């Protein structure tokens, strides 16, 4: 990996960790929108998003710099704010998720 690149596996890793699980765990694998009774779920989302799906990519060398790994992540959000009325709890997590994303991408090495 680029240096930029460990930077981003490093966050990865600390999104994925125990730390974080109290409000990381929705987003730990895809949502299975059949199981969930979320049957509109793939009508709204088109580019369904999450860190197991991050995590191959990262594994694979799928990501060619620091900016296509960020949009992942920031679609996994993304996609949480466009299902979810913002006022549900699965909505709360992804914030406080993504505060510790953006705190820590911010740190990225020039
Ligand atoms: C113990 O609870 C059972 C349970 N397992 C899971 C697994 N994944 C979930 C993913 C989402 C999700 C995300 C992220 N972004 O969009 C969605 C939609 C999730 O969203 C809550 C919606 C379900 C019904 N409308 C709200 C829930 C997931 C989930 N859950 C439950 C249902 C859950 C509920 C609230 C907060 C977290 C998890």
């Amino acid at each position: 990996l680029s240096e930029q690149l460990k930077h981003c596996n490093g966050i990865l890793k600390e999104l994925l960790s125990k730390k974080h699980a109290a409000y990381a765990w929705p987003f730990y694998k895809p949502v299975d929108a059949s199981a969930l009774g979320l049957h509109d779920y793939h009508d709204i989302i088109k580019h369904p998003m999450d860190l197991s799906t991050v995590k191959r990519k990262m594994e694979n060398r799928d990501y060619r710099d620091a900016q296509e790994f960020a949009a992942d992540v920031r679609l996994m959000f993304s996609n949480c704010y466009k299902y979810n009325p913002p006022d549900h709890d699965v909505v709360a997590m992804a914030r406080k998720l993504q505060d510790v994303f953006e705190f820590r991408y911010a740190k990225m090495p020039d």
